[PDB]
């Protein structure tokens, strides 16, 4: 069939989704990344859809599939992810300038997703791909254990609509990461990751997010913890950084700093982009 061009060479992992495998398209020589996913015709178009979104920034969806109760999604291949670079350099911590690299790269690539009304949905260090060359490209565009470490307080909260808000979120949590060597925010069930951004951020209310208390999943019982400094949270991160990093986690999504307007921001206006070491 179809599956017969590509050569497994190695399975890389397996999510919610399905199986990953590194493959060779046989007629192209091209290595790729190749998802299976076990079986609609919704997704079929919306999956499809990504065929377009393409930009140097994001892992660029070669080929969909769909044959026989099964959809393969044929991508780019890169060799490594953030999370596990993340790891690799835990002794050391990554550079700032290639931080501010990746930040800034990611910001690109939202930037772009955003002015298409495309939401990511599910950022995370693992689904974050990089390169020798200094890129770094966002994967596995979620459509609409599971970690829930970057996920947006109005999506725990119950919130059914999301804005691309949800996006600044995550990658500020990551951003965060990036310079502290921990996870910001661990939790490890949905009220454990609400109470966990409370207890560092304030819990919210009226004053600082409007709405929030007539939101789905919100309790008034729930406790009242005052806000930490963001010196604190994120040290030893510039005043630029933190500026930056605070606007990224506003409780409000309408407040919530822009892909776009992020890329202004002071923090960038010594951007470069390092080659690191893999
Ligand atoms: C989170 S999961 O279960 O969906 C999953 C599992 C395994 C690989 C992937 C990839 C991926 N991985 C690579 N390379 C691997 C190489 C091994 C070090 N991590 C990166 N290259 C391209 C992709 C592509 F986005 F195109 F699907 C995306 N999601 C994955």
């Amino acid at each position: 069939g179809a599956m017969e061009n590509f050569q497994k060479v190695e399975k890389i992992g397996e999510g919610t989704y399905g199986v990953v495998y590194k493959a060779r398209n046989k007629l192209t020589g091209e290595v790729v990344a190749l998802k299976k996913i076990r079986l609609p015709s919704t997704a079929i178009r919306e999956i499809s859809l990504l065929k377009e979104l393409n930009h140097p920034n994001i892992v660029k969806l070669l080929d969909v599939i769909h044959t026989e109760n099964k959809l393969y999604l044929v991508f780019e291949f890169l060799h490594q992810d953030l999370k596990k670079f993340m790891d690799a350099s835990a002794l050391t911590g990554i550079p700032l300038p290639l931080i501010k690299s990746y930040l800034f790269q990611l910001l690109q690539g939202l930037a772009f997703c955003h002015s298409h009304r495309v939401l990511h949905r599910d950022l995370k260090p693992q689904n974050l791909l990089i390169n020798t060359e200094g890129a770094i490209k966002l994967a596995d565009f979620g459509l609409a254990v599971v970690t829930l470490w970057y996920r947006a307080p109005e999506i725990l909260l119950g919130c059914k609509y999301y804005s691309t808000a949800v996006d600044i979120w995550s990658l500020g949590c990551i951003f965060a990461e990036m310079v502290t060597r921990r996870a910001l925010f661990p939790g490890d069930s949905e009220i454990d990751q609400l109470f966990r951004i409370f207890r560092t951020l304030g819990t919210p209310d009226e004053v600082v997010w409007p709405g929030v208390t007539s939101m789905p999943d919100y309790k008034p019982s729930f406790p009242k913890w005052a806000r930490q400094d963001f010196s604190k949270v994120v040290p030893p991160l510039d005043e630029d950084g933190r500026s930056l990093l605070s606007q990224m986690l506003h409780y409000d999504p309408n407040k919530r700093i822009s892909a776009k307007a992020a890329l202004a921001h002071p923090f960038f206006q010594d951007v470069t982009k390092p080659v690191p070491h893999l």
